[PDB]
């Protein structure tokens, strides 16, 4: 028992982190096979970041201007290209520590682990969700650009995020490993609207099921509701509308607890309408939405 | 910016996890150099765990009865001994992945990362604190015994905890790497009182400093307090008394924010007396106490 914001073990990703320097700028790169992936803004100077013409900026750069260092050893850059907002630096050596990997674009509401890195060296690992507004509420300081988000399926690492930017609001924006930004964000030092951030309803319900499995059952009531009645309540509280696909995904959790999804919805409705009254659920005084139904089942079944 | 419950990157520890089997019991072991460390209750059967005589039980066991597997390969056991509540199984092969390490007994209120493991395979990593009542609020299922807690200082791994037991209350108890239990717990399936769990005051203050650095400043007030006046309030709310050693440790955080420790104490006093009023601090609706002053400075400075 117990419920914690658990991240995947980070070893397979630590062995991929390198430091990339271009001109005066240093950030992190991801070395997989003979390619180092990094944010393209590594080629920018502070005077360029207001409105950079990356194509023109990249033209003034040659292979030898990209310094890639893996631990203490320098990697030889034999090719460079820009794919959307990432640079791909071809090196002459395949990373011997390259795990089995995939590049995936995650859906909003899905979770992933972030290995925060500085100067190509890992500093920490934490779990987070891609928000419905395509931002992440990470923990990143200067030099963390190029740090990646990932998921692990047994031996395969699915990389889903590369850190690029911190918005003036303190939230983070970045790309998938093909360089496509999640959300409407651009790699430009300009004011950018993140958008209204709603609560991931299917995840809150999964976490309520986790609470029931863990003995926290005070919030359970004698009521039920309908998908449409529940969604009227969810709209008022900026919660994502619950669909039958969401109810289907909560099936194993509903079966394990013997609590119908709509009965749990009625408990959530009452919690939204009445608050916690100073009580806690799984050590929290607010409704947690960064655990998917898969995460709850994983943490409650022990998949390694 | 951003503040997350960050764990150390787990790679150095993942390379140390092995599976230990004895009779019908399987749990995790920690392989460092030519020694595998594991909870001694691996030698027990379910009929023995009510009141086991470990010395008598261990007598019926020989080297060949301890099955140690590192990934897919079997390790040859050439020696076995009991040190307090851990067994040390000498194997004929030094772990080639042994990092620079130390065994340390942590103080209550200190934090550490846990690499939860099953069948010698890592499943997740999370950060936690040793509670003042010497329990940990972890996330562990059947088969997680032998999973370890650690800290990383650049390249050196300081192992501080080995998981042994889940109390009937859902909290966890275990030992340091010399087999000495944290707290009064015994490795016996008997009812054991955890004791009153107080709040780590120095950690809550560190987290309030983290909040101020991150822009969350609503809780700051026009008041100050004294150590004795504050401690009267801390006693009422089951908070650890704040000492001048604690004030000294908050020095760098006080200097970075320009907020005197006693002024932050007065903010904490008002938060204890008045509650949050439905507001949040660093995305939380309760006062967080599992971040030490060192953790706050580390997460706000980027030590790799
Ligand atoms: O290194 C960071 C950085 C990253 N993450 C969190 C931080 C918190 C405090 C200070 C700096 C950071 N930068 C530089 C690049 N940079 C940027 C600016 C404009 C566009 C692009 Cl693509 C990128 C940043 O936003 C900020
Ligand atoms: O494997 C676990 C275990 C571990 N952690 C969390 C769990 C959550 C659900 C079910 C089982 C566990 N056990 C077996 C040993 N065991 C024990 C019983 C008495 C004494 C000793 Cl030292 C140990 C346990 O407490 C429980």
């Amino acid at each position: 028992s117990g419920f914690r914001k658990m991240a995947f073990p980070s070893g397979k990703v630590e062995g991929c982190m390198v430091q990339v320097t271009c001109g005066t700028t240093t950030l992190n790169g991801l070395w997989l096979d003979d390619v180092v992936y990094c944010p393209r803004h590594v080629i920018c100077t502070s005077e360029d970041m207001l409105n950079p013409n990356y194509e023109d900026l990249l033209i003034r750069k040659s292979n030898h201007n990209f310094l890639v260092q893996a631990g203490n050893v320098q990697l030889r850059v034999i090719g460079h290209s820009m794919q959307n907002c990432v640079l791909k630096l071809k090196v002459d050596t395949a990373n011997p520590k390259t795990p089995k990997y995939k590049f995936v674009r995650i859906q909003p509401g899905q979770t992933f682990s972030v290995l925060a890195c500085y100067n190509g060296s890992p500093s920490g690992v934490y779990q987070c969700a891609m928000r419905p507004n395509f931002t992440i509420k990470g923990s990143f300081l200067n030099g963390s650009c190029g740090s990646v988000g990932f998921n692990i399926d047994y031996d395969c690492v699915s990389f889903c995020y590369m850190h690029h930017m911190e918005l003036p609001t303190g939230v983070h924006a970045g790309t998938d490993l093909e360089g496509n930004f999640y959300g409407p964000f651009v790699d430009r030092q300009t004011a950018q609207a993140a958008g209204t951030d709603t609560t991931i309803t299917v995840n809150v319900l999964a976490w309520l099921y986790a609470a029931v499995i863990n003995g926290d059952r005070w919030f359970l009531n004698r009521f039920t509701t309908t998908l449409n009645d529940f969604n009227l309540v969810a709209m008022k509280y900026n919660y994502e509308p619950l669909t039958q696909d969401h109810v289907d995904i909560l099936g194993p959790l509903s079966a394990q607890t013997g609590i119908a999804v709509l009965d749990m919805c009625a408990s959530l409705k009452e919690l939204l309408q009445n608050g916690m009254n100073g009580r806690t659920i799984l050590g929290s005084a607010l409704l947690e939405d960064e655990f998917t139904p898969f995460d709850v089942v994983r943490q409650c079944s022990g998949v390694t």
